């Protein structure tokens, strides 16, 4: 909140990259899979190119730019690497290709093959992304299994900074305005007061971990979002997933304490899951247990 942010924003020529397929699309614009072939560097970087939507509202561009702002000011193995923007009519965000898609889909699609080892490693890896975000005094405000992408089954990275807010000169909490937020992932203090802290991010972590352990269930599957604040005030939380020893579950529960300072610090989460990741089967009981291409992580 006083350190100058000297991250470099890279402006890309539209002709430095070719689109190949079309990955997702819809409510935002279109995401393409493609390659970024800088200058005459002899490298090709698999990328994901997200473009505005077309029909350019001064509303849309102001946001993809905020995101670009945020994404350019982070550099961590567990946070998504933003390559640059391309300033065409329609602004494109260019980021690292996460070939295995997002983690939420990946656990669903692969239930019968996910071992305790992967699950705990993911948990540790996310804990690391977030603890780094906490260092950068950054509040994600939208942590969920949908917003973690899979670069390889053993390497996940946090994504989606369309809510992330950077904490100004020593603020503690962010006092957000109105507007849509995913209710089933939010700390209670967030629902009732729109306060967001690093600790409200812990809460969402707790739910993310619960999405992982139930191989992609939907939290409060039945309950509609309107009831939630009450239900949680009742002192009720999510069920202990089947595969989960009490050790693991106890940690989820801690992330869900009302007294935000009572919940654990990402640095502690790292320690705890990493102790557990040394003996995965003690904590999760799972039945069965082209030529010039370079990954963005090696292009510096
Ligand atoms: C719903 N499910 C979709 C699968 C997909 O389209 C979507 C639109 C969806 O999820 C949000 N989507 C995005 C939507 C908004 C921002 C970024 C993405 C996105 C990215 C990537 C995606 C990939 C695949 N989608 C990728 C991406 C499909 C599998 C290969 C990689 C990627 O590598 N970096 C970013």
């Amino acid at each position: 909140g006083e350190a100058p942010n000297q991250a470099l924003l890279r402006i890309l020529k539209e002709t430095e990259f070719k689109k190949i397929k079309v990955l997702g699309s819809g409510a935002f614009g279109t995401v393409y899979k493609g390659l970024w072939i800088p200058e005459g560097e002899k490298v090709k970087i698999p990328v994901a190119i997200k473009e505005l939507r077309e029909a350019t509202s001064p509303k849309a561009n102001k946001e993809i730019l905020d995101e670009a702002y945020v994404m350019a000011s982070v550099d961590n193995p567990h946070v998504c690497r933003l390559l640059g923007i391309c300033l065409t009519s329609t602004v494109q965000l260019i980021t690292q290709l996460m070939p295995f898609g997002c983690l939420l889909d990946y656990v669903r699609e692969h239930k019968d093959n996910i071992g305790s080892q992967y699950l705990l490693n993911w948990c540790v890896q996310i804990a690391k992304g977030m603890n780094y975000l906490e260092d950068r005094r950054l509040v994600h405000r939208d942590l969920a299994a949908r917003n973690v992408l899979v670069k390889t089954p053993q390497h996940v990275k946090i994504t989606d900074f369309g809510l992330a807010k950077l904490l100004g000169a020593e603020e503690k909490e962010y006092h957000a305005e109105g507007g849509k937020v995913p209710i089933k992932w939010m700390a209670l203090e967030s629902i009732l007061h729109r306060i967001y802290t690093h600790q409200s991010d812990v809460w969402s972590y707790g739910v993310t971990v619960w999405e992982l352990m139930t191989f992609g269930s939907k939290p409060y599957d039945g309950i509609p979002a309107s009831e939630i604040s009450s239900i949680l005030e009742k002192g009720e939380r999510l069920p202990q997933p089947p595969i989960c020893t009490i050790d693991v579950y106890m940690i989820m529960v801690k992330c869900w304490m009302i007294d935000a300072d009572s919940r654990p610090k990402f640095r502690e989460l790292i320690i705890e899951f990493s102790k557990m990741a040394r003996d995965p089967q003690r904590y999760l009981v799972i039945q069965g247990d082209m030529d010039d291409v370079v990954d963005a992580d090696e292009y510096l």
